[PDB]
């Protein structure tokens, strides 16, 4: 078969560290390339994409690969940034996080199959608070997800430690993992029943 | 430390990398290289599959200027042309005269913003259509002359993926269109050997 598939999201889409450049979202198609499944693969993470990003670009991007191709999916995976601090606050409220999430999803699925995963971890020296912060949103993202009966994936307690994510992340620019990290993401990926699914 | 850079392909689906196993394409191939060569490279992959001139004049600036910025090392690549000149009921999908308006309009706008380089499109051989290769040799040629008059750097791929190249073998064996790995190595080796790709900044 011939799947078209859209990942739109933040850097850990489009797998910003990774040598490699494939990210998971690569290594996913690749994967399903060798159980031959004929994979389109459509990269649309952006770095520094927050939710209200994602919801101003994904459907004029997504619609582009996808119009008129009947077997499609399109996998979401974004909130880290949103967390972000900037003057104190975060780059994007948690009401405008679940606002922009429920409208990005309900739009989504209306056109299109949707799968969304979770933010991945991410520790900052100067922002002991992000990782409970990162956790909250994640928990307020799996409602929404209940809510509109979109899978949803927490790929956070398996990247955390004893997984490479966080240390290939600090060894790098202290956020972005390299190609073992990307990896164990894929390989989580590839474990889920809403991904197995399809391939 | 690495030098980064961060490079949008803009193009059609030999951009995509559509019939390369590994994911990579052409694109994703001299990126890697690039990684080895000291950069540290985010990788924008935005080719379509179908897509045309005009498709790309009206989607790529919006789409690359969330991507690229001039407070950071930055690359546009655009290599497009061969859906413009597929027949449909009998014409081109885009006139000639349209795909060089299209062309002028895209290099002019992006090379007024970051650095730019265009490459030209692959062979193609159709059986249906055995005009589709001087269809595209001509259009390749009017590329190249719009290139010449807005100063963009302009790499014909074309005449070096032609046989004893494994890219035509490949498409033919796979979907008729489509090479995998060999082929799209191929092409990414003429890409990183080329003066203005090492020299992109200039």
């Amino acid at each position: 078969t011939q799947i078209r598939i859209c990942f739109v999201g933040d850097s850990f889409v489009n797998g910003t560290g990774d040598p490699e450049c494939l990210g998971w979202t690569g290594r996913v198609c690749v994967n399903a390339n060798k159980k031959g499944y004929d994979v389109t693969y459509y990269n649309l993470g952006i770095r520094r994409d927050t939710s209200s990003d994602i919801a101003k670009r994904w459907l004029q991007e997504v619609s582009l690969r996808l119009h008129k191709e009947y077997n499609s999916l399109v996998v979401f995976s974004f909130g880290l940034n949103d967390t972000t601090l900037e003057n104190g606050k975060p780059r994007v409220s948690i009401a405008e996080t679940i606002k922009n999430t429920r409208e990005i999803l309900t739009q989504a699925k209306k056109l299109y199959p949707v799968l969304m995963i979770s933010p991945a971890p991410y520790i900052e020296q100067q922002d002991p608070g992000r990782r409970r912060r990162t956790i909250d949103l994640s928990q307020q993202l799996a409602l929404v997800c209940q809510d509109l009966d979109v899978p949803y994936l927490d790929v956070f307690p398996l990247l955390e430690k004893p997984s490479v994510w966080l240390h290939e992340a600090k060894a790098n620019d202290g956020v972005h993992p390299q190609a073992g990290g990307y990896t164990e993401f894929a390989r989580i990926v590839e474990n889920w029943d809403a991904w197995l699914n399809w391939f």
